């Protein structure tokens, strides 16, 4: 791809410091500011049940792959204009790689 | 995405007439001219065990999503120069959509 595996250990702590405020990843984890992310890889954007997403994220209808997820994370609003995710992005590829490595694993 | 679901029924018969010559899709199906495709979505190219792939397909290291799969199928050799898949492609989007719909389903 254009995604290279990194450190899941490193990725777990980036999740905690940059995503945990708004999201859960475990199966059976609740929706918070953002939706629970269990089973996100391979899914299309805006389909978790019982979460109120923006029109923007549903219509973009992104198919979530480690690769896709990387561009999103770099700059969420530049990737999906209209998204309400108020994350300013992970600008370093090395951070994105580690985070994705972790997510790939915990969201399964 | 840029993949719209189609007819799985239609997709099953396109598979039979355009892919079955070289591939199986069922779990536990054998490798033939081409590799068994069970569990291909989400996987990277050239990783089925016990299949001898080209250098080209392993190094391209494509991450298989309905979207990716679509470009491949349009023109395999233009998408992965060096691939030994001797398919000249599915030029109509409507055929690709139906086929992918089917594959999404049977490869699971
Ligand atoms: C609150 C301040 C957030 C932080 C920090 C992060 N995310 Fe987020 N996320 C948030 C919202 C409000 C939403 C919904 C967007 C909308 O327009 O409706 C999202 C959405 C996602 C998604 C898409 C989910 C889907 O399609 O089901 C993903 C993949 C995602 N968020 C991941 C993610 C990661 C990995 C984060 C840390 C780097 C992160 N988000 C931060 C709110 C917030
Ligand atoms: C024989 C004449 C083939 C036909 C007809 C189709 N495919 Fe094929 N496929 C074939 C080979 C020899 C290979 C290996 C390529 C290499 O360079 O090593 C492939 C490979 C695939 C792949 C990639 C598999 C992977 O990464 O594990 C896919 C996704 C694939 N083939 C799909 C596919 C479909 C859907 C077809 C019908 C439209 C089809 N192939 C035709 C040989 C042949």
């Amino acid at each position: 791809t254009e995604f290279k595996a990194g450190s899941a250990k490193k990725g777990a702590t980036l999740f905690k410091t940059r995503c945990l405020q708004c999201h859960t990843v475990e199966k059976g984890g609740p929706h918070k500011v953002g939706p629970n992310l269990h089973g996100i890889f391979g899914a299309h954007s805006g389909q978790a049940e019982g979460y109120s997403y923006t029109d923007a994220i549903i219509k973009k209808n992104v198919l979530w792959d480690e690769n896709n997820m990387s561009e999103y994370l770099t700059n969420p609003k530049k990737y999906i204009p209209g998204t309400k995710m108020a994350s300013g992005g992970l600008k370093k590829e090395k951070d994105r790689n580690d985070l994705i490595t972790y997510l790939k694993k915990a969201a399964e």
